[PDB]
């Protein structure tokens, strides 16, 4: 039996010269054992869901701030930094954004002048969303995910831009406007990130690189790249991770690791173990070596890396379980963190605290 999380050395303290140590949270976890782990180990949080666009403006002019406020309030009381996730995304985003003034989907419109008008309306709505959220949280947020996942996994067009509805209506202008608007309202000191997953692998990595270089050339205000780091034990390689961060640092950008989790499985996640208890120790050891190498690399890059956030606290709550089930007939358990479902440490903890 391993010790409780609150009887071991603080992760935040261990890395205080290098980077913040963060966790994604839900409002209901901000007390009890999760609250205790959070206060002991972390100096940054992010909302797993409560600050996504649908979570804040489910219908036009109707803003739902409670869950988000609870998280901001907890960060404040416990002296934690706060990443904002996220101003722009193609999921968890309200349908009303993308209807013309006659209530029809803007994508269906074929008249060129009406399409132009729909583009302008959508960008107007985006600016209003951003302006309202920023005015409310600018004094609490220390990093903004201004856009999330705007780069494709394939090459449907030459720039590798995800062809979501945002793209279909505005091309790349939604991305421009999101940064310009965020900078305008949050001030020159705000830290503005473009966030994505598989930032370590090609061609995606290159599309993202080109996008940011293009945008920086046009004077669009991007301060850094958020590497979600939804990774596995052997993939991507340590070198792939390094190369990516070094590339973005070469453009004068900061890096943050934003949603770190180290799956026990590959992709797709199968065969998955059906319960936590069924998971054999070898998996936790292999994960511990992986974590050791990750955080040695992070430390090596700490001049160009300001924050590392895990996409959760302890192994009792992780979006990876949803994915494990989805590919194992509704049954499966992943275990991505350095803390177990009971908030006792796992082998990976010892290997990143030394
Ligand atoms: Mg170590
Ligand atoms: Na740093």
């Amino acid at each position: 039996v391993q010790p409780w999380a609150w009887q071991v050395a603080s992760l935040a303290d261990r890395y205080e010269e290098s980077f913040d140590i963060g966790a994604a949270v839900e409002p209901h976890q901000l007390n009890g054992r999760q609250g205790k782990v959070l206060k002991h180990h972390y100096n940054s949080i992010v909302a797993e869901n409560a600050m996504k666009p649908i979570s804040l403006q489910p219908e036009e002019g109707v803003f739902t701030w409670d869950g988000a406020d609870a998280i901001v309030e907890f960060a404040r009381k416990n002296n934690m930094n706060l990443r904002f996730h996220t101003l722009v995304w193609h999921n968890q985003v309200p349908d009303w954004f993308f209807l013309d003034e006659e209530g029809n989907p803007m994508v269906e419109e074929t008249n060129e002048a009406k399409r132009q008008a729909n583009k302008e309306l959508l960008l107007e709505r985006l600016e209003t969303h951003i302006k309202t959220v920023v005015e409310r949280y600018k004094d609490d947020v220390t990093a903004w995910d201004v856009v999330n996942e705007v780069v494709d996994d394939g090459t449907p067009n030459e720039r590798g831009l995800r062809e979501s509805v945002w793209y279909q209506i505005t091309g790349d202008e939604y991305i421009r406007v999101a940064f310009e608007t965020a900078r305008k309202y949050a001030g020159e000191d705000a830290k503005l990130f473009i966030n994505d997953y598989n930032t370590e692998v090609t061609p995606k990595r290159d599309h993202l690189y080109n996008l940011v270089q293009d945008l920086l050339a046009d004077g669009v205000p991007i301060d850094g790249v958020g590497h979600q780091a939804h990774i596995q034990i052997d993939w991507p390689t340590i070198d792939e991770i390094r190369t990516s961060m070094e590339m973005f640092a070469g453009l004068g950008l900061d890096n943050q690791v934003t949603e770190l989790d180290v799956s026990l499985y590959g992709w797709p996640p199968r065969p998955a173990f059906p319960t936590y208890d069924a998971i054999p120790q070898e998996r936790f050891q292999a994960q511990a070596d992986r974590y050791n190498q990750l955080f040695e690399l992070y430390e090596e890059l700490d001049a160009d890396l300001s924050s590392v956030t895990f996409w959760g606290i302890a192994d009792n709550h992780t979006w990876l379980d949803d994915r494990a089930r989805e590919y194992n007939d509704g049954v499966g358990k992943d275990a991505p963190f350095v803390f177990d479902p009971n908030y006792r440490v796992k082998p990976a903890f010892w290997r990143i605290i030394d």
